């Protein structure tokens, strides 16, 4: 995918809720640093709900285009309120974009 392009996508649609930054702050969703090979539901210091808490799988770019697509489906009771991004190719983007920067 291409970060560029997923970098304004993240800025527009998700800054408002989310940080990728090593110890930055949580705001209405949780810090994202790290989130790649790791479960649902554990950035510290963020009291998720059970759904997201028990979801029960690792993010990746495969499980990351699903969920993109359309959050409320793959973990109902999530209180991400947020409309899934239907292109593809954005989706794509937008997870090359989060792949580097929440690795830094
Ligand atoms: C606020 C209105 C949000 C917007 C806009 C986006 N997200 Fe979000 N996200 C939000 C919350 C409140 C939560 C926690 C939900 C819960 O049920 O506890 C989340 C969670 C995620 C996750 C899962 C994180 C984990 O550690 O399992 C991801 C991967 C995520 N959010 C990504 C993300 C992206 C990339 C966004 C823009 C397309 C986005 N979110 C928008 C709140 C909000």
């Amino acid at each position: 995918g291409d970060v560029e392009k997923g970098k304004k996508i993240f800025v527009q649609k998700c800054a408002q809720c989310h940080t990728v930054e090593k110890g930055g702050k949580h705001k209405t969703g949780p810090n994202l640093h790290g989130l790649f090979g790791r479960k649902t539901g554990q950035a510290p210091g963020f009291t998720y709900t059970d759904a997201n808490k028990n979801k029960g799988i690792t993010w990746k770019e495969e499980t990351l285009m699903e969920y993109l697509e359309n959050p409320k489906k793959y973990i109902p009771g999530t209180k991400m309120i947020f409309a899934g991004i239907k292109k593809k190719t954005e989706r794509e983007d937008l997870i090359a974009y989060l792949k580097k920067a929440t690795n830094e």
